[PDB]
């Protein structure tokens, strides 16, 4: 996150760290076994990190649980990054408390203008590498469609919503991905991709999740 601020500690409790030795992508819990996430962000061996502030220094809240099955959209496109959105299965059920709750999927698509939160652990440099230990945080608005499109001339697709701000100097950025954007209590994006961090006319584009809450219900009830 470029821009933001320290997110006030466990105060994102549906935030997670996907780990594969290293923190590389966040994601959000959605029920007890199951986390959301970005396609992007697949690897073979994923452990996701609940309950955490500071990833850098065992705290005593965190729940570490590996996941047992991996599964990315069959329409996800690794060129375009369309239908960016995978969804993990966790080994054994998180313990929900007051420092790892659950998320809402969306009852309808966000208009444009709404505000929105998204955090992550990712860099807070657009050009430099400077990961962050604490959660950061970082208030921003959906886009219009045609702003969205502007900015980004034949890459947009149906699935895609951008959210940020065109004079740039604020976005989320490479480590951010897969995590979550929550406009009035529910998740209405993924963290997916963007030309550089904060730039100019180039706002962040994320998965359009109201797209895909049947896809998500039907494979939590299949697996
Ligand atoms: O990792 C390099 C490359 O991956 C991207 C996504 O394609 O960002 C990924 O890598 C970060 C690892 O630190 C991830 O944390 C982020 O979640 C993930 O998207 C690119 O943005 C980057 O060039
Ligand atoms: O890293 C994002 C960056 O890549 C570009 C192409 O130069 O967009 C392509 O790559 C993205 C990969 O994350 C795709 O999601 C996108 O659909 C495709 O245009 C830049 O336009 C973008 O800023
Ligand atoms: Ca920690």
């Amino acid at each position: 996150i470029v821009g933001g601020y320290t997110c006030a500690a466990n105060s994102i409790p549906y935030q997670v760290s996907l780990n594969s030795g290293s923190h590389f992508c966040g994601g959000s819990l959605i029920n007890s076994q199951w986390v959301v996430s970005a396609a992007h962000c697949y690897k073979s061996r994923i452990q996701v990190r609940l309950g955490e502030h500071n990833i850098d220094v065992l705290e005593g809240n965190e729940q570490f649980i590996n996941a047992a099955k991996i599964i990315t959209h069959p329409n996800f496109n690794g060129n375009t990054l369309d239908n960016d959105i995978m969804l993990i299965k966790l080994s054994s059920p998180a313990t929900l408390n007051s420092r790892v709750a659950t998320v809402s999927l969306p009852r309808s698509c966000a208009a444009a203008g709404t505000e929105c939160l998204i955090s992550g652990w990712g860099n807070t440099k657009s050009s430099g590498s400077s990961y962050p230990s604490l959660l950061q945080c970082l208030k921003a608005p959906v886009l219009s469609d045609s702003s969205c499109k502007s900015s980004y001339p034949g890459q947009i697709t149906g699935n895609m919503i951008c959210v940020g701000f065109l004079e740039g100097g604020k976005d989320s950025c490479q480590g951010d991905s897969g995590g979550p954007v929550v406009c009035n209590g529910q998740l209405q994006g993924i963290v997916s991709w963007g030309y550089g961090c904060a730039q100019k006319n180039k706002p962040g584009v994320y998965t359009k999740v109201c797209n895909y809450v049947n896809w998500i219900q039907q494979t939590i009830a299949a697996n």
